[PDB]
């Protein structure tokens, strides 16, 4: 029951109040963190470990990428995509 990332990110992407810094872009599960530093923050308040910053996120979406969970969208900058659906992880 402890909290990951992946799982952190959805629950942002799904709450329209999140939009302005981070939001699906729209095409298959890739989103943009439009704010990186205040998606990084929230990930540090809700994990408990400040000082988190983008640079320090970038290295858990690094892992993930690492780990097949993740990519990052090549020519973009901010935007990433899922590659496992989160939803079908757990649909049985």
């Amino acid at each position: 029951g402890s909290l990951q990332l992946w799982q952190f990110l959805v629950t942002l992407l799904d709450d329209p109040a999140n939009a302005h810094f981070i939001a699906w872009t729209g095409r298959g599960m890739e989103f943009k963190l439009i704010e990186p530093e205040e998606v990084a923050r929230r990930w540090g308040i809700q994990k408990n470990r400040p000082a988190m910053n983008y640079d320090k996120l970038s290295r858990s979406l690094r892992y993930y990428y690492e780990k097949g969970i993740m990519q990052k969208v090549a020519g973009e900058r901010y935007v990433y995509k899922f590659v496992c659906d989160p939803d079908a992880l757990f649909s049985m």
